[PDB]
């Protein structure tokens, strides 16, 4: 390492993806300096330490899934308040609930999507590359082209759980990679734009 | 397992400063699946014997020095001569042209005075001086070279530059990258690979 | 995110060679715990910052390189006047003998000069001799370097080092480890790192 | 890479432990320029082709769990047919019924253990490095301890899927970490010492 910054992600899905939106949205990150470290996980704070404030005080952000669960609360928040302990001021405010961190999360660099990336994606406008990409590396019965076509044709009618189980079909990393080729400006989820211009402002 | 394109360079510095470099010329190696690769060091037979049509067949070039040598041949001649051995089809001061055909880029020298030739004079003397502590002996040597690229000493800027380490120089380098800095040799070949790739 | 000691190095080249020589003086790093982190650059202050002290209190040790310049002093007198500073108590030519008792090493010029010094000349030249198409004259050059280290033409030999890349060359080197052509300040430093481990 | 030698292992824990035993056997694989490589898994077919007669042909090796499974052939079996597959001449015995490709998968540097690595590391002798590894690393009740000092009397006995929870909850990697301090040549698993003798043997 030693970047002048730092974009935590999860997998090599995010790894893929996020530097390709990047170039889309005309944000340079190898003249800023900055590189795409995934963690192969969810568990961020041994890297937020070494990083932070008490570490080596490197500009850096989170991007990670909300990963909501039926009937509970979904496990970013919790993940999320872990994260906050190593970076916040000690005033411990009541932040709404605890259970609404998101937005001071935000001001630290950390952005939690609405589900998961491959929904998001999806639900961005990428949904025909999407389709596009797993009916090219998958052998598809008509039954799955035809929800493909439908979730396509309203992003609301989306299945997350078949999307993905479509998806590790093809491996996460893999689908991604063919994925980024279709990156553009209008099809970028907003929690990776908003952790983009962050961290180009942060690091300049 | 797979990428769409590569680009094959030397060492630590083309590592940082090829992808700066595409950047500045909107060429977008991530969208296109194109990575980029070191071979630390100037053999890059075994690798093209790899990716080549001998193996997978994946488009790709080359990003080398001349390394021009006192009353010989310079040193990339015999170098391209055995890349293009495994790569061309039936038939030096010769093969230049016809390696960049097949993707194999040379510069005039090693990337660094290329780097001041092409007017990134002002920026390598700010990267040096700000992060060396350096001797006014060698900022006014900075200065002379910025004000006359042909002046450059590059054991002294080598010098320099490996204080700081190559890959740090080029990262910190990279901040000041522009599509009117980019030498030649870096801007055909990126633009060769995107060709090739789409 | 533990190892139960650091040896820091300044390039690929001590990456290679210091595991190497510390097999040749049958010092069991793995078994040990210790690791062998490069900087790739001189500057180890950020690190010793991490892991001093001030941070973890992992036992380290450096290695690095005197960097003699013609009339002024060394380079690294400043680069360890900036580590002991961060690493020692209350109280130049003076802060060598003080850093070593710190775990700081300094040789007396750099790398390959003294590994030359220390016996490794003949495989230096095999390994160069082997791996790169070399003039007579480079030949004879490195042959009179074996029979005297003194006469040694830094220039000339790093030239050839990079040829090959300095990782790649000094991997080629290691194969030539031995104690007896193990240079003071890396078995020193391996002996104190090990001593400090216990 | 582009090492002399290859030792190709299944996760961390043998990234640390095989250069200890190296060590303790007095295999010198950074003077011989081989190194160890993780492929986080058991899918060792890729790095074959690239590293192989076929790539670059690097001498290497593979080291393998058996993994039984109860009324089911051993999951290494099929995983070692898979990689004898790309690197066999085109004969095709029987194998020994094609159950036993054990023999000829040693002749091309595949070694395979009797179960998994760390069952094996006690029964090879470092059951009292283990319980102690353990018993440091964790909160234990009186019962585990007593499995514990039970197994070490008697390694026969040991119960091998206990064991592994106990390393579960240390991980295994910072447990083999940790266990590399106690490594002698005669604690080495005969798979181990077989694969360090033929790929230092293989690169000189
Ligand atoms: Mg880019
Ligand atoms: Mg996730
Ligand atoms: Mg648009
Ligand atoms: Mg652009
Ligand atoms: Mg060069
Ligand atoms: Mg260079
Ligand atoms: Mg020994
Ligand atoms: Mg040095
Ligand atoms: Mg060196
Ligand atoms: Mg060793
Ligand atoms: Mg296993
Ligand atoms: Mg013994």
């Amino acid at each position: 390492f030693f970047a002048r910054g730092i974009i935590f992600v999860e997998g090599d899905a995010e790894r893929f993806l996020i530097p390709a939106f990047a170039e889309a949205l005309d944000i340079h990150l190898d003249i800023l300096g900055i590189s795409v470290c995934s963690v192969s996980g969810t568990n961020f704070a041994p890297y937020i330490k070494l990083v932070g404030p008490t570490g080596l005080n490197i500009p850096h952000v989170v991007l990670t899934d909300l990963d909501p669960v039926d009937d509970r609360p979904p496990l970013a928040r919790k993940r999320l308040l872990r994260l906050l302990e190593l970076a916040v001021t000690d005033e411990e405010w009541d932040e709404l609930d605890e259970d609404e961190p998101w937005d001071l999360g935000e001001e630290y660099g950390y952005f939690v999507n609405d589900s998961t990336l491959e929904p998001e994606l999806f639900q961005a406008g990428l949904g025909s590359g999407i389709r596009d990409v797993i009916e090219s590396e998958l052998s598809t019965s008509a039954q799955t082209r035809e929800a493909l076509a439908c979730w396509v044709d309203d992003p609301t009618a989306l299945n997350n759980e078949r999307l993905l189980k479509l998806i590790e079909r093809i491996g996460k990393g893999r689908f991604a990679q063919a994925l980024a080729g279709f990156a553009t400006a209008d099809t970028c989820p907003a929690y990776i734009r908003n952790a983009l211009e962050y961290i180009r402002d942060a690091v300049a």
